[PDB]
């Protein structure tokens, strides 16, 4: 059994900062975050990503209203096949 | 692979709704939501729980500052043995 509560859409405030975990049940041998302009996420100071095993950890920190859009958590086995899941972002304030 | 986006707790205003999206990867009988009072929620008006295969929504409308707290989402296997996620619900103003 793995069991997991996950949400279509979270809403932030500017200036606050949120973590999302992504899970890959599988095999996965890698676990990427896309950012709502299509290119992986690289830890910043800011926004970090921190792989915790078979889970990855993206924490958007002092958001800003350009943090909004669509992410994209991205699993890969090893034979190429991906899969993936969306959370989208929206910024108020 | 199955992907998923969690996140450990979420913040709602008075009169907001959202869903909440519970997965159990195995091969799970039961799906259940537990409010923060320790009771297997059963639909209302307001509260829905609508099961969608081997996906549970929690629907919570018009949030009410007494909707905060721990919800657990659990899953029970034929063998009657059992497994949870937990997420945390606040409501400001």
């Amino acid at each position: 059994l793995q069991v997991t509560i996950s949400l279509s859409k979270v809403e932030l405030s500017v200036g606050e900062s949120k973590f999302f975990t992504c899970t890959a049940i599988g095999e996965p041998e890698s676990i990427d975050w896309y950012n709502p302009q299509g290119e992986k996420i690289i830890s910043t100071q800011r926004v970090v990503v921190q792989k915790e095993g078979v889970r990855s950890r993206l924490t958007i920190y002092n958001a800003n209203i350009e943090d909004a859009g669509i992410y994209r958590c991205q699993a890969t086995d090893a034979k190429g096949q991906t899969q993936e899941a969306t959370v989208v972002l929206e910024i108020y304030q």
